[PDB]
């Protein structure tokens, strides 16, 4: 019943603001409906938004890179990589690698999200970083699963 | 003297250059990639008092590589139980540049994790590995 829409709800659940929620929702939905979209425009826009924590930008950046055709432009942006590089925390990095290996064996959104839902926001974000480094390591659905668990954990944290 | 070979090690990777570390202040812009993080990591050991974490935190990442991160964390644990220069450097030598670099990012965030000597070993082991 549409994973894109589920992913959007999870993404928006970590966007504080109110005005940004609407702005993010519009962009995700345009992307979903194939409407006029351009990845460089989205990223630049995302990068310059106020209020959104670096982490949220990393997550939205990852989701746009995953959902936006507009590639053939070997992406990998600084702000996305930095916000998802973990943060010098050994424990989150160790867990991120362990989750990452489990996700490579998953093939569905549901299986990926359930496994990832037990991990901490920190390791989930580091894990998103590993996958950002090579989006093909897992399937799109699995990547979506991970994004959603990450959002749940950030939302449930504070 | 330890700051001597560390200084040559620190300049073991540099691309003409102009030394900068003689033994406070700030940045250094213009060019210089990963080395920037390394150098910065160095300064953070030879410039503050008895903060920032600019491009230090970014260059000393694991570059989205699963194996480097994996290794970097296992090295990190070891370098914590280590206590001398050469020893830490010895061990760090059995790991790759990527791993070594990722290990430096960890140490950074919590410098107090490893002694200045050990960290220096990591540095040299890293540069030696890099330059090589």
């Amino acid at each position: 019943h549409s994973l894109l829409t589920e992913v959007e709800t999870y993404v928006l659940s970590i966007v504080p603001s109110g005005p940004l929620k609407a702005e993010i929702a519009q962009r995700l939905e345009d992307v979903f409906a194939g409407k006029n979209t351009d990845l460089e425009v989205l990223m630049e826009w995302l990068k310059t938004r106020p209020i959104l924590s670096p982490l949220t930008k990393g997550i939205l950046g990852f989701v746009f890179t995953l959902t936006v055709p507009s590639e053939r432009g070997l992406q990998r942006r600084r702000f996305v990589q930095n916000a998802l590089n973990g943060n010098g925390d050994p424990n989150n990095m160790d867990k991120a690698v362990k989750l990452y290996r489990k996700l490579k064996r998953e093939i569905t959104f549901h299986g990926a999200k359930e496994i990832a839902l037990s991990y901490s926001a920190g390791a989930l974000a580091s894990c998103m970083g590993l996958i950002y480094n090579r989006m093909g390591a897992v399937t799109t659905e699995v990547a979506f699963g991970l994004v959603c668990a990450t959002c749940e954990q950030i939302a449930d944290s504070q």
